């Protein structure tokens, strides 16, 4: 096979060494790590190589982006731009650019037939009591965004808390915001990790003492974890109509069934990898000798 | 006829009173001015009404969107609501959401055969140089961004201004970058304004003594425009790549041809219909009727 | 008299409009009003001419600084340089400066004696519970501030509900904030005018029926003031703690006595004039007759 | 001695250990490390306990302020509190606040006598040609700052350059502007490190062959300094004017003579240490023992 991979991260992270190592060893691929923002190149007279470090880069079969949340404009472009010359990418430049999104892509899940919990979109909602009472929720999660990120999750366990909670975020200079209800569970939802067509690995994380998050390290605390064939099917679907060929999909255990609560296009190895053993860097590498053209 | 039209904008200014005119007076439709912002909604049980200030949305035939380019993640998710719910739009979410990245925007056209001038793209270069010689401008336009705005154009006459200009910008609080190389032309550049299939208004717009510049008021005088068959061929291709209904197309004039300089999904009216008598307005209304479901 | 007065804005509104008559009018006065932003000048060399649009400034006996709250480091720098080449400032840039740091402001107000209401001081506090505790409020005032600007107020009425607002604030992402208790007194507080060592105007400032506030127009509506003795000696003596020419005191009505809720260097003149009919820009240039050597 | 110290940081560098170290070891002080971050207090009922993690602090004798340049604000309001209550401090929150503003203390210095390069001021400038005719210079350095921070400095060698880089950041999204000529010198600065009225320790820093800069690492290289008897008056006057206990001044040496370029109020001391072989930590703390009252 030996292709010659490009990686598109802003450094070097376990991810980044877990897969120089799977694709040096796997069908012994050549590879090269680069900056997406040190990547230039003349978008006009189309394709165009791409220049990095005054050198011109030399054509790369396949290219993995593992884009930063808040460079993903130049990243996608750069990304494009490979996608033009004909590497092969794992998660293509549109899939991810619209997952960023995370408003946009909850939409495109509701359409298409996925169970999320109930959930509610505002910026200035102007009624707070309507939009609290829309979503239903007496207890809910408040999720702060600002464009494209996230800066804030929070419980209100009370009407009041809710109320006092959106009308200070209200104040644009938070900019838009989700109102989710809370669950059952208890701190714990299952992260599936989507490689192609198949649930490839998945954890349970756990919430800490104080309140709840979940979140990899607000006070979370891994382990392995036993999906459901249900389960297994859902992150499976997630992907497919996020049009991700690597995912990370959210999970929460709810008495109506499960409830995807996030996706996400560059999902973190390291505790995944080491709290089960898998070899996921290799799935991937595997997932492009299968698609890539050479 | 008769339709049931909303008008997404955050304010009252000439375009939105232009059309609550064109719109009552046409075919009697009624005409509803909300704020994105003050929407709010259930992205999750798929569809679901929208709210405004405590109360329901009664349900649009159609759909205005004239989103600020601050505030474009959350306008278009509002704008993705009304879609769902079966307004048509004049200019349909992704094709705004995708035509407010320039970057995107720019590649996109290139690859549809659409003549530019000459483009490279950069955020943190490395070696200056090598991009000023890609590019091959001496003197040329570097275009400032930041995410998805535009926060500074300047024209470098020499090497040397070139230089220092981009290892300005390279300090990535500046973060993404556009060189291109600069006109005969006189800061002079043509706006063409494209409602569906048709442009429908276009004028001139001539810079001031200080540098160049052009913009609309960066110093800007407009004057009536003679666009010729071929200039109007391509602003209306450019739309239609775009997949913009209404759009405005800025063209320059090179000695090799007309070159599209920018693609606007929301341009503005005032300027170009006090120029020119048109009823551009009332082409958009019309081009609704043509299109709309009642 | 006749002196050339200068005044710092970066616009034409009430206030600027009100004193540009009253200096004209006035023992005949000259005024320029300046843009700080368009003022460069050479801070070494010491002292050194102020240069304007191309030209040398003409040395002004006075400086009226009116600066805003975003451009407070680079209008203060230039104010500094009128006061270096001579020109006396109704409010002097080390007091302006200090005054726009709230959290300063509050410090220095209580270390010299005068009655505030109980407040808390916290950014990233990591035990919210006790911070609740300390401030003792059930009920209390929760204000956002980030910097040097104020982005938010919100009443918390439960314990829950302050905590929830904590808890989504504690994401630095909004920086800085403020804990005090909430009052009888209802929407309404009052506002006091100093000029030099006295209140020469002051104005109740109601809250609607939607929760509170009374912000000039979160839905406030002005009315003239009957201050008690005792009120007025506090005005007078937080703006000489402050050491401001200038200011706007704002008072609330606690059962136990006045508290001083906040202090601004530029207070607005149109809602305060209009209400009450009293020439305050008059006795503002008066103070500078009293004060500034010709 | 015994005395408890705290030393207000965000985290745990060569620095903090280098202190922890040397005052544990030097007369057998206790030494605590905060994050001022997680400091809350109330600011009213004048002075009043410090909080930190659900706990009250115990009373320190002195603090070692090491504020990060963008949490300036709220530092040295927690900062103030422990100087309210007895702790003295080596740098003291006003002197730091002043410190953060390049130009007020650009300004200071200049008033009080010190030779720097020659220096202008601006914002939006309005007529750029006649900026960097006052300034002189025809190669000259530009120092983008927004707020008070810095995100980039620039040479500009040509007129042209000088234009086209002052006309980018003119666009206010850049804010605060400072232009300087640049030196013979080459890249290479002198740091010098005072603790109360002596030069403590200093080294010298050396650019890179690619363009200039010099800054600790843009390429910057250490070696130990040989400090002329005048540059070593200057730096101890610069710290004096600034009223710092402990700063870091940086000189370039001009045919003219010794010019300062900056002055910090959190010098970091690994490379100068690592240099020169000082015990600079030690120092500090000494500094400490013959000023605070136990
Ligand atoms: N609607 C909800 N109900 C219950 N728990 C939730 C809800 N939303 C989020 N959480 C918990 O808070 C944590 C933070 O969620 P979030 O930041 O949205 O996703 P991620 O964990 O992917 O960053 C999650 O791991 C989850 O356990
Ligand atoms: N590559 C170029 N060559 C010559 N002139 C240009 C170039 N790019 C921009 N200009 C001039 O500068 C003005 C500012 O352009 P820009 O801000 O990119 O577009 P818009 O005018 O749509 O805001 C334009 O109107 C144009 O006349
Ligand atoms: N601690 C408090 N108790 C009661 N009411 C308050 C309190 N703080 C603020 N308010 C009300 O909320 C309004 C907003 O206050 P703020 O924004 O801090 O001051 P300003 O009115 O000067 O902008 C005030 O006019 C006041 O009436
Ligand atoms: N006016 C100047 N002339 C020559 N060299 C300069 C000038 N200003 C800055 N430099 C060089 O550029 C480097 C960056 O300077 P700056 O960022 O302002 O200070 P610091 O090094 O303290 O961060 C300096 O170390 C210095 O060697
Ligand atoms: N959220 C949209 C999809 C968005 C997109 O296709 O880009 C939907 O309901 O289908
Ligand atoms: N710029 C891309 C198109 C981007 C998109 O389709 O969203 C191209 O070359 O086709
Ligand atoms: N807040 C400080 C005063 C701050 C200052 O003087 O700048 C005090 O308690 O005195
Ligand atoms: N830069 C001012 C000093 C500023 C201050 O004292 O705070 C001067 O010329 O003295």
């Amino acid at each position: 096979s030996h292709m010659k991979i490009a990686i598109l991260s802003r450094d070097g992270t376990l991810y980044s060494c877990k897969r120089l190592r799977e694709a040096a060893i796997q069908r012994g691929h050549l590879v090269e790590i680069l900056d997406p923002l040190s990547c230039y190149m003349n978008i006009n007279p189309a394709a165009s190589s791409i220049h990095y470090k005054g050198r011109k880069l030399p054509h790369f079969d396949a290219v993995i982006p593992r884009i930063g949340t808040a460079i993903t404009f130049y990243g996608t472009a750069a990304l494009r731009q490979f996608e033009m010359l004909g590497s092969y990418p794992l998660n293509e430049s549109v899939a991810i650019a619209r997952a960023r999104d995370k408003l946009r892509s909850m939409q495109l899940l509701a359409r298409q037939g996925i169970d999320l919990p109930v959930t509610g979109i505002a910026h200035s909602p102007d009624d707070t009591s309507d939009l609290i009472d829309m979503v239903g929720g007496a207890p809910l999660v408040v999720k702060l965004v600002e464009g494209t990120q996230g800066i804030g999750v929070v419980l209100a366990e009370t009407r009041q808390a809710a109320e006092s909670v959106i009308d200070a975020f209200r104040g644009l200079n938070a900019h838009i915001l989700v109102q989710e209800y809370i669950k059952e569970a208890q701190g714990c939802d299952i992260r599936c990790l989507v490689v192609g067509d198949e649930v490839v690995a998945a954890i349970e994380r756990r919430a800490k003492e104080g309140d709840f998050r979940s979140n990899l390290h607000r006070g979370g605390a891994a382990s392995v974890a036993s999906i459901t064939p249900q389960e297994r099917e859902i992150a499976i679907k997630a992907a497919r109509t996020m049009a991700l060929d690597v995912a990370g999909v959210d999970i929460l255990r709810a008495n109506r069934g499960p409830l995807v609560m996030e996706v996400n296009a560059s999902p973190g190895l390291e505790g995944i990898e080491k709290t089960t053993g898998i070899d996921i860097a290799g799935k991937m590498i595997r997932w492009i000798e299968r698609h890539a053209t050479t």
